[PDB]
């Protein structure tokens, strides 16, 4: 499971809130990004989400916010299409924006937060 690395909580349960330290795609279980670059990654770094999520007894489709970070360029679309078999319809208001630069490298990076 995602070890927090740091100076962060990977949750925090205040008020009907969970807010959630931005995820990374690291294979939780080897400490290092995932393989592939593009998609691997971008689902990975997911999952590694849907996980905590899921600790604090919460169903992910009960998210009202999230709030991505991409390194690069129209992987809005590789990764537009793995977000889908995680959160269904109704979908939680979500940024979006082009980094530049990410914690280890990661090819991008999830916080989120969401009413319990």
């Amino acid at each position: 499971a995602p070890k927090p690395v740091g100076p962060y909580s990977q949750a925090v349960e205040s008020g009907c809130f969970m807010f959630v330290s931005g995820q990374i795609p690291i294979n939780p279980e080897t400490g290092a990004l995932e393989e592939g670059g593009f998609k691997e990654s971008a689902k990975r770094a997911l999952d590694n989400l849907k996980a905590i999520v899921e600790g604090a007894g919460y169903s992910m489709d009960d998210i009202v916010k999230v709030t991505v970070y991409i390194t690069d360029i129209s992987r809005f679309s590789e990764f537009n299409e793995v977000y889908r078999e995680y959160f269904n319809r109704p979908y939680p208001a979500r940024a979006v924006v082009g980094v530049a630069a990410l914690p280890l490298g990661a090819p991008l990076e999830v916080e989120a937060v969401l009413y319990t």
